[PDB]
């Protein structure tokens, strides 16, 4: 419903100009989307905003977004929308302000990732994969770093399905290939290397991706057994034999970080210091 913003619990009636535009926050990936200040609460939220002139194609995906996220209000792994703003020119729709993403702290540090953090990472981007393909029937087909969102107290989200119903698989190009893409990005953040970064254009990646074998987390960097061996089993190129996540939740890797506390707050918070 429009016209509402709801920031846990409490609803208010507002309009568009009930917010402080702040700045935009990167690239129109999707949408342009704002940081705002509620100016009645103080509460600043991220904004996007699709205009009725807009590119036809951009405001299809805005939309098929829009309408996975609303549809996953109970999942705690996929960024909350808090309402929609409908005016005669555009559309508001209110998220939840996360920090950055899994590519832009992989920036910041300038190098690895520790297994600490992608453990609890893992566990939030499965369980988000495994919400969409059961509650509701969507898969993803576009789980990378830049998609993974982070704040600053410690929560981990999944953000982009603007191309996504029902890092690419091998099956994908020659027929749970989001199982792959996980995989991909996992072993990017683990080194701080993307696997196919020699690769000068597109068809070049997708021969890689079916000619050699997969990209395996190295020996030397103290990764546990159980990451390795999580990694080698997303990563496996004939998707008959790669596991659908009721197996995957099962894995000891995921069991190890469902319950052992990682405080990723902080480390979020000290990356973020640093320039
Ligand atoms: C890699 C992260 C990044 O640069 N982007 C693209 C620009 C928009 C940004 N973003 N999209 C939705 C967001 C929410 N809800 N909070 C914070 N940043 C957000 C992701």
């Amino acid at each position: 419903q429009t016209g509402y913003l709801t920031i846990g619990g409490q609803r208010y009636q507002a309009e568009i100009n009930d917010l402080e535009n702040l700045g935009e926050m990167g690239s129109g990936t999707c949408g342009q989307v704002w940081k705002m200040r509620f100016r009645k609460t103080g509460h600043v939220i991220a904004v996007k905003q699709m205009r009725r002139s807009g590119n036809k194609e951009e405001n299809k995906r805005i939309l098929m977004d829009l309408d996975v996220v609303l549809k996953s209000h109970d999942c705690p792994y996929i960024v909350q929308c808090f309402g929609t703003f409908i005016t005669n020119t555009d559309v508001f729709i209110a998220m939840e302000l996360m920090g950055t993403c899994a590519e832009k702290l992989k920036k910041r540090m300038q190098g690895p990732i520790p297994e600490r953090i992608l453990g609890k990472m893992t566990v939030a981007i499965v369980k988000a994969l495994y919400y969409l393909k059961e509650k509701h029937g969507v898969i993803h087909r576009d789980v990378k770093p830049s998609n993974i969102l982070l704040d600053e107290r410690g929560q981990i989200k999944l953000c982009d399905f603007g191309i996504s119903g029902r890092y690419m698989a091998p099956e994908r190009i020659d027929p749970r290939a989001d199982v792959w893409s996980l995989g991909i990005s996992l072993v990017e953040l683990a080194t701080g290397q993307f696997p196919y970064k020699n690769c000068k254009t597109d068809f070049e990646v997708l021969t890689k991706v079916l000619q050699e074998e997969p990209p395996l987390l190295p020996g030397h960097m103290g990764f546990s057994g159980d990451f390795q061996s999580f990694v080698k089993d997303c990563l496996t190129k004939d998707h008959r034999k790669r596991p659908k996540y009721n197996k995957l939740l099962e894995h000891s890797f995921i069991k190890r970080y469902e319950t052992l506390e990682v405080d990723v707050a902080s480390w979020f918070k000290d990356v973020m210091a640093k320039t």
